[PDB]
């Protein structure tokens, strides 16, 4: 009898972690940091709803394709949702110049207010009602974009248009207009009389003379003609003047840019639900509590950092071991209120007290090290949506290689940090356990025999209140020295 | 007499590794992971040959510059090889719009099939044979691009061309055409009669009216005129219509895009050899076995990861030490079948048995850690060729800074990983050796005296079959205890 | 009496470092590596002065806006300084095509030489003196750009200009010209007679016919007309020919590109001082001695690496502890000439000698590890200035995300390296101190009793010259063995 052992926690845990050195290492306590689920729904972002475009493209929305919903309420939005291949775009076919740049403006815009700048009924000298088409059906009747006017010769005459608008608002105006490219020389005269026309636009920054480019083209949405749209931002206190002799697709409504901020165009097929989120991906929203996730790289909102991993587990406690007779052989299920501690084995005692002078000192630096790991990726790369046209494949690939490149870099960093500090965490517990034993051996010097399994046997009587002499860094050699003095030479001369 | 020692491997090795802390550290076993050689040849990639362009540029190939080889076999290719400054390009001088975007399409294309869409002899109303030039010699005779037709007025008349082609194939078609920019007003009439002309092209996506831009220009390849080429991809089931009144350089042959995939345009001066490779760089092919290389950043194929380093050596075993009398003084050349082990020194024995309970346990986690290091760069950045024109210097520099930037990042990572796990590898062996000694000291407790050099001397007789009691974690103190009991007090009372 | 202790340095230091595990760790010796100050001045770079543009933009400089200084001395420069919103640019309003590409050329250019190519007085057939404007005041009198000529009809006639210049210099020429866009059809005739005009330019690489685009525009700097400028680089031995029938803004002076190299356009509001620097940022110059800084990301010159951190401190020495009686309890202020060492306590002695066999061996690998850390970021990312126009927002954001992305990556690396090697540095000292004790215990074996506080008490007389037996790895057990032999059994039988 008369012993004492140094030992460590063990429990029912089957959590597993990895290191540089080993895989699947069972530990007492561990912390998952990777989010892997989403809810498959499309939600408001912290109370603010997305602008859902349904089957419409940004072009169809902005020009007012009759199949598309106008937003009369002038709502603000958190993000914009556009399907992958929207069916309602330029119902009258053609091109929309610097479309992808316009879409990129929307990513920093959170609210429009449509304002009328040239009322449809202010074109005295021209036909403002015949410009409609079977390609733009509203309720099965031929119609046209709601926000631009297809002006047409009146009484076989098309008087020169010169018309100006002064931006007397505080806000930038987004202004859109267009030009008609007819099918042949006869069509041009039929519509606009004058055989050779132009559309001239002028601001303090933009000077442009546009000219109708006639070609023989195959039918799109039934039509061989085309229309080409343009856009500009008219700054506060600047003015814009249009002059045309024909083919002018004139603006009616402009868009006051009333709120700039963090926004996005998300490409998703989902539809909106009664749902709110902190973090939205194109395939569903995420419970943003953990610091990493692998759901989708184009997450927006207050999001965890995206990494290309199947798992990310930080070790926090000891390995999980029976585990009998001191630390050399494993950990104690019997120890409950601590990670490292002791075992009494007394004339009075049984054992299993915990040393929380070093248990708390370890729970201190572990939970401090954990938060440090997470916050070290506070500035981790976050991907940003952009689109490119079919003649911008190089910069599109540049952009892909950059974003994938940063995701790979940070994936690597996140993994390496976890593996490396995991090895350091497990190694710390080892050194803490080995430190505990040494604290005791440096106290009980001669008065006890090292048993080689993690326990000491006393060459003297100790009793319970000396069993905290040893725990409290207080045991004094002298006051038990003379008793030990004698009993060990009794061993040296016993049987 | 009566001893036993704890010791470690040593051998003839002069392999050297580095750590954060020290350079040039001699070790027992080490693993080079950096490829530094190439074969200076240009090879097929895994059985598939490159498309070698010789002295021709992609433009010269595609338009059929008479000096360039057509590939009648419609071969597939693994990569394309273009010299740095090819001598055969636009033999008739001019410009090729969105050339760099076209070249970027080739990087995802692996096979063309040339098809005739407008046969050269189908231009009834025009001269399809006089459009040839001293600038385009075929066998010293004046000639012209093989795949486009320089249509010319017939009988002093040039009737309006309107001509259509429907893509009734499964595959995308690459279609090229052009327009002639004459030298002066008289030249225009001499060639095309009609003083004011255009070239109009129309598909469902492309609308274009082109106009001849006359200027007085210095001679290139002898000529002051210029020709400007265009290209489009005509989707399956779409049609393309051309209309011109003059200056039309019409297409004859289009290119069926029959195989898309991983390809590249490599800028190299080398010529092809009977040679196959897994990994090709512009200065030679590489033996893709090691995980890193430093030959060239624009390697393609199944390649090691490129890093800007002169060396990369992983330590696998112990440092390399004579080295006498236990681990405190160095390693044993005498130990051969293990990294750590013992030395007998018995009434019967000599020594040098190896502890492979911990040798194999170390060879386990070292070879497992090695593979983990390599696979951690599986997603390392790989550079991708692209070209830019002289008005795209900003995005060209963006692209350079990005690729060099990622190469630097991964160079850093690769080096830091090797140095850091090298320090961890050497430190592991130390702790393994120190662990071995402790296993023995915790067994032989009182029965032996620690000699302070890594060896124990027995206070009792052991014999050979107890010398595996100690090796096998099986030695029991008690069955030799009473013999030791007596002999140590004989030391305490000897001479 | 009769003792000896193993101990470590301690001193007056209050330097603090951090690790992964702990913050604010007081150490004996530490090395700041982060530069955080600048001098708020704009300096020459290593003897070479910046080209200070004052209130002028690159356009105003190059065209010779009468408000801008010409640099008649043809100076070379280290960088160019442009204010954020320069007030003197196109005094006659309009556009400058591929302006941002031109600015990017300046970033690789270090010296121009202005040369006259078409002398202002060589335009016999035209009015070379009436083209001046109230928008371009020189000394309150109407004037015009100094380097281009606004040619005007002479005697109500404007004869066709055809004019050529051959670049017979070694150097590339930067050549600028322009075209006038009038306000209305009457203005065109008033100025250039001929109602329909063009400006044609031709080199071996550039073919261009420019056409005047009339529009009704609001007044900028008082004027509603606009002028559009163009530029090209004319290679040595190439020639450029201009032809116009009106609206030609002709070149007078071209710029010989005489020195290429490392340069930059810095956006700064500062003005130049009698000051020289190695490293210049837009808000001030930096004392480039330390390896990192956080002053500004757009630093140029021979600069430390920019990181987004408030502090970066490498630990070099031990933690800073009174600290009595051996290493178990803290470090010795009393030890002065070393980091680790001993304490005598002799019949003759007091103590405090330093073990510089391991002190120098640690100062060796610490100062070697430090330099290794710095040089590992030799290839760290460095940001590069570029500008983008209002239709290049996507590539501008691409460029921002790339540069911020690399700065974040390297910020992370720098921090992680310091924290991790800091933990390794502190841990090294611990292991060095623990190694010292063990060197002594493996010598003095039986002859001394381990006191458990870091000190040994001798069972024999040692004297001073044996106190270096112990320090010099030379103490021999035998020559004191028989004396110890007896005195310990006197303890075993004392009182
Ligand atoms: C979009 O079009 C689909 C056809 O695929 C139609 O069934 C559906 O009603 C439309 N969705 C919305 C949200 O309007
Ligand atoms: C390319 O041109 C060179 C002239 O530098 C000529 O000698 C050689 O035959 C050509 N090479 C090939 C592969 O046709
Ligand atoms: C620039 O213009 C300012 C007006 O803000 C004027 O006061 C100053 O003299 C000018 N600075 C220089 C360096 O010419």
């Amino acid at each position: 009898g008369d012993r004492i052992c140094i030992g460590y926690h063990a429990n029912n845990s089957t959590t597993q972690v990895d290191t540089i050195m080993e895989k699947n290492v069972t530990v007492t306590h561990a912390q998952d940091i990777l989010e892997k689920e989403h809810n498959g729904r499309l939600c408001s972002l912290k109370g603010v709803k997305p602008l859902i475009l349904k089957n419409c493209s940004v072009a169809g929305w902005l020009l007012g394709n009759p199949m598309c919903d106008e937003f009369l309420n002038a709502p603000e939005w958190s993000y914009i949702v556009e399907k992958d291949r929207p069916s309602n775009g330029l119902c009258y076919p053609g091109t929309f110049n610097y479309y992808e740049e316009l879409k990129h403006l929307m990513s920093s815009t959170n609210q429009f207010e449509k304002i009328q700048i040239f009322p449809r009924s202010s074109w005295s000298n021209h036909d403002a009602s015949s410009g409609v088409s079977s390609a733009c059906p509203y309720n099965g009747r031929s119609s046209f974009f709601r926000n631009v006017v297809w002006l047409i010769k009146k009484n076989n005459v098309y008087r020169t248009i010169t018309r100006t608008y002064n931006n007397t608002n505080i806000e930038d105006l987004l202004i859109i207009w267009g030009i008609h490219h007819p099918n042949n020389a006869a069509e041009q005269i039929k519509l606009y009389q004058n055989p050779s026309t132009y559309v001239s636009v002028g601001t303090s920054t933009l000077n442009q003379r546009s000219i109708p480019e006639i070609a023989t083209r195959p039918k799109v949405n039934g039509l061989s003609g085309r229309m080409e749209f343009f856009w500009t931002i008219l700054r506060p206190n600047d003015s814009i003047t249009f002059e045309s002799t024909g083919n002018f697709i004139a603006p009616e409504y402009a868009y006051k840019i009333v709120k700039k901020g963090d926004s996005a165009i998300m490409k998703s097929e989902l539809s909106y639900s009664n749902c709110d989120t902190k973090c939205q991906t194109p395939v569903g929203a995420i419970n943003s509590s953990m610091p990493f996730h692998n759901v989708h790289p184009f997450a927006i909102g207050e999001c965890p950092k995206y990494v290309k991993l199947k798992k990310l587990v930080l070790a926090t406690g000891l390995r999980n071991i029976g585990a009998i007779a001191g630390f050399i052989e494993g950990g104690w299920q019997g120890m409950v209120d601590g990670w490292y501690g002791y075992h009494h084995s007394n004339e009075q005692g049984s054992g299993y007290a915990a040393d929380k002078e070093s248990t708390q000192k370890a729970v201190d630096g572990i939970t401090n090290k954990v938060n440090s790991i997470i916050s070290k990726m506070n500035s981790q790369f976050e991907a940003v949506g952009k689109e490119f046209n079919n003649l911008e494949r190089r910069i599109e690939n540049l952009n892909k290689k950059m974003e994938d490149g940063f995701i790979d870099v940070w994936t690597y960093n996140a993994e390496l940090l976890v593996l490396m500090e995991n090895e350091r965490t497990l190694d710390l517990h080892d050194s803490n356990v080995k430190n505990l034993y040494d604290k005791v051996r440096r106290q009980l010097r001669d008065n006890a025999k090292e048993l080689g399994n993690g326990c000491f046997e006393f060459y003297h009587r100790c009793d319970n209140k000396c069993m905290e002499s040893v725990r409290n860094g207080t045991y004094d050699y002298p006051q038990y020295s003379e008793e030990s003095r004698l009993k060990r030479e009794e061993i040296d001369s016993g049987l």
